[PDB]
């Protein structure tokens, strides 16, 4: 029996069938009263959902999935129409994903891509029917973020104005994706300083902008 299978069944025998916030709280009470986990977090997610909020994107990318936790908050507040892909190499987190989206009743809204990410962004294109992104999170292995960031690149999958979050920017810490967002002239960066889910040390994410090549 799992951490992550000890969460699921919390939030099933705890939140309220079909309520999107109501997972996150039981998953966020889980996690105060309980066992840590590394979802996002309240504090991160508020920056997370005002993202989204701002940008209404229509169609999102995300890397790492793990228990369903950002899935269920990014697809909470997409527009009518509008989808989230999510990417899980790891079989048993991309079950428990799947229980916790059927849970929320936000399962039509996502599709969840089962493998690592290396080997799914290059089959988007034909596969799945993608033209170009207009945000990406990234919350997956943090030696990933540049090496995917540069293969969405050269996949020709992000366009102008594509958003890329990235969490743990500060803890664990991503200093060559950072290096490489604030450096590049392909991207106009802002740092959102907060804290490390269900604790008080500081972490932050990073908004990139893609600007074209
Ligand atoms: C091989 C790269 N491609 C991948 N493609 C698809 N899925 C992938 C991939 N990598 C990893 N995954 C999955 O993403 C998830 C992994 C995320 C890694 N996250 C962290 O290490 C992490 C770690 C911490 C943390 C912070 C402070 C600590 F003291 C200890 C841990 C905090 C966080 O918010 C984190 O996100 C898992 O579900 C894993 O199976
Ligand atoms: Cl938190
Ligand atoms: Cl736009
Ligand atoms: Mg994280």
């Amino acid at each position: 029996d799992t951490k992550e299978q000890r969460i699921l069944r919390y939030v099933q025998q705890n939140a309220k069938p079909g309520d999107p916030q109501s997972v996150l709280e039981a998953i966020d009470t889980y996690c105060t009263q309980k066992e840590w986990a590394m979802n996002v977090g309240d504090a991160k997610g508020q920056i997370m959902d005002a993202v989204i909020r701002e940008y209404s994107p229509s169609l999102v990318l995300e890397l790492g999935a793990y228990c369903g936790y950002s899935a269920v908050r990014m697809a909470r507040l997409l527009q009518p129409g509008a989808r989230l892909l999510t990417m899980e190499m790891n079989p048993d987190y991309a079950a428990i994903t799947q229980q916790m989206l059927n849970f929320a009743g936000l399962q039509d809204k996502v599709t969840i891509l089962n493998g690592a990410s290396q080997d799914l962004i290059p089959q988007l294109k034909k596969k799945y029917d993608v033209d170009t992104l207009d945000m990406v999170f990234l919350d997956h292995w943090k030696d990933r973020y540049l090496p995917d960031t540069l293969l969405l690149e050269k996949c020709g999958l992000l366009r102008k104005g594509t958003v890329l979050l990235a969490d743990n920017v500060i803890v664990p810490g991503t200093p060559d994706f950072l290096a490489y967002v604030r450096g590049s002239s392909s991207f106009e960066c802002t740092h959102y300083s907060s804290y490390l889910e269900y604790m008080k040390v500081v972490d932050g994410l990073e908004k990139a902008i893609y600007q074209g090549p």
